[PDB]
This record gives structure tokens, sequence and C-alpha cells, in this order.
């Protein structure tokens, strides 16, 4: 029998420019060990693995290697190709980058990602063995803010801005980065309203994030339920200020609240204010 492990995908069925494009970043297969009995997380959709990758010296280089579950057709593997192609025009230390991609003969492609050592940055930081500084945690936002500057710069809106689709590697170095209907509680007014969305809506969900780093990863608005989110937004009501979070943060934070998108503050304004804030709290 033929089975979901012999599945042989068509690359003459793809875009020849994807193709192309994957041609750039291919991995060899005898590069590459997957730990296929070291599951990270698993859904639906696909399964990240631990995984090995030998360098060109030889060197062993620990990574995380994403993979489609049951594959059925082309559109799957287009898609899944696709977003891990759009990572490869990334290279910033702020923003999650891909280390390449391996496909065999048969079975899923597979995208090949460094390896984070502290997870995704909201479990992190609701971690009591971890308990950030209020200082850690503003140089969290600002590396955030850098991340979002350089997305910003090449035109990338984001869309689903938050502390749980940020990245946390050995060095402590936060990578901007996302898990992949509406994440309703990161949503600018206006983005709500339309759904339309743009880098002045992935402003207001920084914002929020900012918020979320300094309530040590609290749910936002908990006490309003989903469906109610637009008419406490279109009343003026906004994110109370969290214990210990310096003023001058929370007035960056309103700021990018602002209901009109164009008098929210640009990221590389963020990347100023907020770098003059952690310049001047000492802890
Ligand atoms: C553009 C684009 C396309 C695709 C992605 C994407 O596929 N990201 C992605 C993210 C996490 C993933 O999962 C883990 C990876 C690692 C690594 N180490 N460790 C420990 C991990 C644990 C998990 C884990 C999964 N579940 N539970 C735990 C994962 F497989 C794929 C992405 O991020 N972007 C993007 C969007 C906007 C930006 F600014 C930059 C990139």
């Amino acid at each position: 029998p033929l089975l979901q492990n012999t599945v042989h995908i068509d690359l003459s069925a793809l875009n020849p420019e994807l193709v192309q494009a994957v041609q750039h970043v291919v991995i060899g297969p005898s590069s590459l060990i997957v730990h296929f009995n070291e599951v990270i997380g698993r859904g639906h959709f696909g399964c990240v693995y631990h995984g090995t990758l030998l360098d060109n010296d030889g060197k062993k280089i620990h990574c995380a290697v994403k993979s489609l579950n049951r594959i059925t057709d082309i559109g799957e593997v287009s898609q899944f190709l696709t977003e891990g192609i759009i990572m490869k025009d990334f290279s910033h230390p702020n923003v999650l980058s891909l280390l390449g991609i391996c496909l065999r003969s048969e079975g899923s492609p597979l995208v090949v990602l460094p390896y984070m050592k502290h997870g995704d940055l909201r479990n992190f930081i609701r971690n009591e063995t971890h308990n950030p500084t209020v200082k850690d945690l503003i140089g969290f936002g600002l590396q955030v803010a850098k991340g979002m500057k350089y997305l910003a710069s090449k035109k990338f809106v984001h869309r689903d801005l938050a502390a749980r689709n940020c990245m946390l590697d050995e060095k402590f170095t936060v990578k901007v980065a996302d898990f992949g209907k509406l994440p309703v509680k990161w949503m600018a007014l206006e983005s709500l309203q339309t759904q339309k969305f743009t880098t002045k809506s992935d402003v207001w969900s920084f914002g929020v994030l900012l918020w979320e780093l300094m309530t040590r990863g609290a749910p936002p608005y908990p006490d309003v339920n989903t469906f109610d989110i637009t008419v406490y937004l279109l009343q003026g009501r906004r994110l109370l200020q969290p214990e210990y979070c310096p003023d001058p943060l929370y007035e960056v934070m309103l700021k990018c609240w602002h209901p009109k998108a164009e008098m929210r503050p640009s990221f590389s304004e963020l990347v100023s204010r907020i770098s003059a804030i952690f310049s001047t709290f000492i802890g």
C-alpha cells in the first residue's frame, strides 16, 4: 500500500517563482535530523519537532522543524511554502527568520527554524520562576518595537501582533513571529469596524502587547466579552494603567490607541521614546 508517508509533491504544479525562491533556501536531507519522537507543539494543521542541522563544518545546530500533518492537496503545500518564503526576506535580530526548507522525495516539506529556548513571550513572562524585572519587561517591549520598525520599513503589515506571537531565544533576544477568526482584543477600532489592517493598526496592537508585558501576561479586558469590545472602545474607554507600569510608558500605550489611525506614533518614534524610557529606568 501507499501511505501518508509516501505522498509525492508535483513541484511542476506550483508557481515556478515559488519553486525558484525555495531553491535559494533548500536544505539537503542528509544535513537534517528530525527528532520525530520529540514534538514541540502539534495542531490540526501542522506539527513542530526538535531537529538538528549540520552546518558546513559538520557542527550540530539545534533547530525547530515544522511539517504539515496529513497532506491531501497541492494548495495546502503551496500555502505552506509561500509562508516560509515570506520569512526569507527578513533579516533583523528581532524578527523570526527561516534556516531553510527541506523537501525529500516523499512526505511533507519541512520548514526549518532557529530554536527559541524560552518559547513564546507571553508564557515566559507569566512564569513565576522567571519573574522578570520591570526593567526586563520594558527591554522586551523595546525589542518588539525594533522588530516592528524593521517590518514597517519593508511595508509588511503583521495583523496579529501579540505577546503570544513573539518568541525568546537563549540570549533573551525577542523575535517577532506569527504562530498562525480575529484576535479581537488586539485589534484597532477601525479594523474591528472595517476588517482592514495597516501599519497603524499594528501600532494599536503593539500598545496592547506593551500592556501585556507590563501586566506580566494578563489577559486584556478580562471583564469585557469579545462581542462587547467595539462598544467599549467607541465610548473612548481603554486598558487601564498596570500597577508598577511607569507613567511615561502608559502614555506611550494611550497614544497607540488613538482613535484616529494617523495620530498614532510610528514604530520609529516608539523605538526612540521607549529607548529613552528604558535608559532612564534604573532597575
Ligand atoms: C511570515 C511568517 C511565516 C511563517 C511563520 C511561522 O511559521 N512561524 C512559526 C512560529 C512558531 C512556530 O512554532 C515553534 C517554533 C519554535 C522554535 N523554537 N521553539 C521552541 C519553537 C516552538 C514552537 C512552537 C509551536 N507551537 N508550540 C511551540 C512555528 F512552527 C512557526 C512566521 O512566524 N512568519 C512571520 C510573521 C511575522 C514576522 F514578523 C516574522 C515571521
